[PDB]
């Protein structure tokens, strides 16, 4: 139940194939995950090709994601939630209390599963990945 933003093609975490995965779950009225975007952005760029996956995943619409990446572009894919029941699923990513934003970092061969507290940065980043890549 994901595509890109802009094409609406199929999605899906089966594609990710890093050790590590990120996935951001966001929306374009969400100040806070506003806020988070360039520094992951930014974190991003400076990964090696072959150690980490990210997705920011828009529970919201194409319309709105083209306008906000207009201004606030980012160095990783956004998709686009496609399904009806959200809280549902936010649920199978570990989101359960269902708010935004929420980033969660996973070693899915391994199961660990972590979710980010506290402000998504450089710093937050860094050591989430590293602490996965050593399950």
């Amino acid at each position: 139940e994901l595509a890109g933003w802009k094409d609406n093609t199929p999605q899906s975490l089966q594609s990710l194939k890093a050790p590590v995965r990120i996935v951001n779950l966001w929306a374009t009225w969400c100040g806070p995950c506003r806020k988070e975007m360039p520094a992951m952005s930014k974190w991003y760029k400076a990964q090696k090709k072959g150690s980490v996956d990210m997705v920011g995943i828009a529970l919201d619409t194409s319309d709105n994601i083209g306008n906000f990446l207009k201004q606030t572009p980012v160095s990783y894919p956004i998709w686009r939630y496609t399904g009806a029941n959200s809280r549902n699923f936010m649920k199978t990513y570990g989101n359960t209390v269902g708010v935004l934003p929420f980033t969660v970092v996973e070693a899915p061969k391994c199961g660990y599963r972590q979710t980010i507290t506290g402000e998504v940065n450089e710093k937050s980043l860094t050591d989430a990945v590293k602490l996965a890549h050593s399950k």
